[PDB]
């Protein structure tokens, strides 16, 4: 049939599967009315009518967790009618990325520490999202491939949100990553990065990494939470999440520097993309695909790039199983004399400085940004180092920091 699309208590249009199986979006005539009315997506721009694009299809789809096994626990738990992204979001779709509400404002139930392990273990039962059958009314959807869940959190009290009530925080779950996640979004921070808090949350014999929801806001009294219309790059680009990697066919460091062209922070969102490249070269983050970059969609369509996320540095799964650093490839390739660059043990300024001239971000920033990070970087690697728990594991810790300071001494015999 069809699914309502709601953006907090406003209805934007409805989402509608063909007898063909075509997926179809159309803007209600009172969403593109309204003062400020912005688009669903930068795919799929407001007009009236039906779009059938692939850009529909496609845009819900990201919607959805990435892994085909995630899908399956989803539609044995609510007997969804299909696998298809309409299906399986008439389901979960309540809360997901951004503030699409799929349906066919504050209510909650609180959660026990018991109950709270339960939750986040429930994936061992072949539980989606840690939405338990004994539940009825927790239908939330997160993507990527990595297993979690996402709940509300009312003070210090952690709850399950009930119908159309969003979630605050993104619930990662072991697949040591937890760990590497934390330390890495800690790193991040320190070094001036625009990246969420989080925190590692314990129940049980359960460690979880509890990530502050950017596309989350309450208001100033802390009465009423929003949610934050926010699209990544393979939405915003109309692609499926299948080629999110720029060697499946996704957008580069090019592509997105031309598309942050057109942000009302354009400058500012150039200069910290091209700093968090970097950065991902320094960590060996090698995972920073297409949709680990996102937007927030304002008022009247505008966009602005939201803050980085998802950050896992390979240096502690290097060796262990075999991999070895020269493995280690950027998702996102630098120029280099003759194509590209995406060896991480073979990068060094030179190929970020030929990258931003050839993409039109100016020498002197690009200088700057390597400079900042050649004097910056031990120093943080320190001050971390000093707020991490005792019983951190200290593996993770001496994995990065060796392999950080390995290649930041390429910056510092430079800067
Ligand atoms: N703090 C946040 N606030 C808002 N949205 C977020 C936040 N962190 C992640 N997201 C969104 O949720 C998705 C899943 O998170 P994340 O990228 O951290 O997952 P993974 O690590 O599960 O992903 P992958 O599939 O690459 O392994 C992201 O693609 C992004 O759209
Ligand atoms: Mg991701
Ligand atoms: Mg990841």
């Amino acid at each position: 049939p069809k699914l309502v699309t709601w953006m907090n208590n406003q209805r934007v249009g409805e989402l509608t599967k063909l007898a063909n199986g075509a997926h179809t979006f159309k803007y209600a005539p009172e969403w593109l009315a309204s003062r400020y009315a912005r688009p669903l997506s930068l795919s799929l721009p407001l007009q009236r009518g039906n779009i059938t694009s692939d850009a529909v299809f496609n845009f819900f789809d990201n919607l959805l967790p990435d892994s085909p096994i995630v899908r399956d626990r989803i539609v044995k738990r609510y007997h969804a009618k299909s696998r298809q992204p309409f299906d399986l979001l008439s389901e979960i779709g309540r809360d997901s990325v951004g503030a699409v509400t799929l349906i066919p404002i504050m209510a909650w139930e609180k959660l026990t520490e018991a109950r709270l392990e339960e939750v986040l273990t429930a994936y061992k039962a072949d539980i989606p999202l840690g939405m338990i059958r004994e539940e009825n009314d927790f239908r939330i959807s997160v993507a990527g491939a990595q297993e979690k869940t996402a709940l509300l959190r009312i003070g210090n009290d952690w709850c399950i949100p009930k119908g159309i009530t969003p979630t605050t925080h993104i619930i990662k779950l072991p697949i040591q990553s937890v760990d590497n996640e934390y330390y890495c979004l800690l790193l991040a921070k320190e070094l001036g990065l625009n990246v969420p808090d989080a925190e590692i949350i314990k129940a049980g014999n359960v460690r979880a990494l509890a990530v502050e929801r950017f596309d989350r806001r309450w208001n100033a009294e802390r009465t009423v939470l929003l949610r934050l219309p926010q699209e990544d790059m393979c939405q915003t680009f109309g692609l499926p999440s299948s080629v999110k990697y720029e060697s499946d066919g996704g957008p580069g460091i090019a592509r997105i520097m031309a598309f942050l062209m057109g942000s009302s922070e354009a400058l500012k969102d150039r200069y910290d993309f091209m700093k968090f490249q970097v950065f991902q070269w320094l960590i060996g983050a090698t995972q920073g695909h297409a949709k680990n970059f996102s937007v927030f969609i304002q008022a009247g369509g505008s966009y602005r790039l939201t803050p980085f996320y998802d950050i896992i540095s390979a240096f502690p799964v290097l060796g262990g199983t075999g991999i070895h650093i020269s493995d280690l490839k950027l998702a996102m390739g630098l120029n280099a004399s003759k194509g590209k660059k995406t060896a991480i043990d073979k990068i060094y300024p030179r190929h970020f400085l030929a990258t931003a001239k050839v993409l039109r971000f100016p020498e002197v920033q690009m200088h700057e940004i390597l400079s900042d990070f050649a004097r910056m970087i031990p120093a943080a690697l320190d001050n971390v180092k000093t707020s991490l728990p005792t019983d951190f594991p200290e593996n993770v810790v001496t994995a990065v920091e060796s392999n950080v300071l390995r290649l930041h001494g390429r910056l510092s015999r430079e800067y």
